[PDB]
């Protein structure tokens, strides 16, 4: 999981996906992406 301000998805990211409940997960840029 991740928290809100969280990065879930970008290129190069290795990490959950999964917002907290309450945030969406937002591609910002093709190497990052912010639950807000």
């Amino acid at each position: 999981t991740q928290s809100h301000y969280g990065q879930c998805g970008g290129i190069g990211y290795s990490g959950p996906t999964v917002c907290a409940s309450g945030t969406t997960c937002q591609v910002l840029n093709p190497y990052y992406s912010q639950c807000l």
